[PDB]
């Protein structure tokens, strides 16, 4: 797999429909905790313990504390140079009639905060709710999302459950509903939204260039997407911090992407 930036730039100059698959590395470069890897814990748990329907079912207060913490944490985080290079790329090429689309597993909206408009959030967002009764999806940036969660969600091991009664957790504000909100995020063991998958598949089908950033082409979720793009003969360029498709560029996305997408 080539590491010739100058060859990649020749493809990039000619591309009219770029798909950018964005993974967790792009978020880790902004200091966003993932609660996934080795060492990534919230109290005594990781994401696979709390990001589950069963966990929300048994202890919705605890799960909301976890997600409340992740929302409020975002007030001190910023998009990095990788985010910015990707958004600036969409803006510039859009003025030329050229399409850029970002397909991300990240739920922290730093791509949006950087200015990306063409964004497919395949795991949802920290800043969207979904009513477990009526299914309405709504934007929610309120700090705190409800009064009972003010000051809750502390991550230190040893923090006690807030044990908020389900009635004082975030409730649906649709007239005549009032059901219990959940985070509008895809949990472990859950289906992706099929309308999103359909949109993903149309982009993968039409693109002439595909970028995989901050993750590996060989693992979920990019493994779902890059191979069928590569199968059609479309070049795929990987930007991650591994030591090993047409291109692989080693390093933080914030270092390589500004040059690659200039
Ligand atoms: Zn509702």
């Amino acid at each position: 797999p080539s590491s010739s930036m100058a060859d990649f730039r020749k493809f990039f100059a000619k591309a009219k429909h770029i798909v950018i698959i964005s993974g967790a590395g792009v978020s880790a470069e902004s200091g966003v905790p993932t609660f996934r890897g080795a060492g990534g814990y919230w109290r005594k748990w990781q994401a696979q313990d709390l990001a589950t329907p069963l966990a929300f079912a048994h202890n919705p207060s605890r799960v909301w504390e976890f997600y409340h913490y992740r929302r409020e944490v975002m007030g001190s985080k910023e998009p990095n140079a990788g985010h910015r290079a990707i958004a600036e790329c969409e803006t510039r090429l859009g003025k030329q009639g050229r399409r850029v689309v970002v397909i991300t597993q990240n739920i922290d909206e730093l791509h949006r905060k950087a200015g990306t408009k063409n964004l497919l959030e395949i795991h949802g967002s920290l800043f969207k709710t979904r009513c477990t009764s009526c299914g309405v999806v709504a934007e929610n940036y309120k700090s705190p999302i409800c009064p009972a969660l003010s000051g809750k969600g502390a991550p230190e091991p040893g923090t006690q459950d807030a044990s908020i009664p389900v009635e004082k957790l975030p409730r649906c504000e649709e007239a005549g509903c009032g059901g219990l909100l959940r985070p509008h995020v895809v949990w472990f063991g859950e289906n992706l939204d099929p309308a999103i998958l359909e949109e993903v598949d149309r982009e993968l089908a039409h693109c002439d260039l595909c970028l995989v950033v901050g993750t590996s082409s060989v693992v979920y979720p990019a493994a779902m997407f890059a191979p069928q793009v590569a199968a059609r003969g479309v070049p795929v360029a990987e930007f991650n911090t591994e030591t090993t498709f047409r291109f692989h560029f080693q390093g933080p996305c914030g270092t390589t992407l500004p040059e690659a997408l200039a």
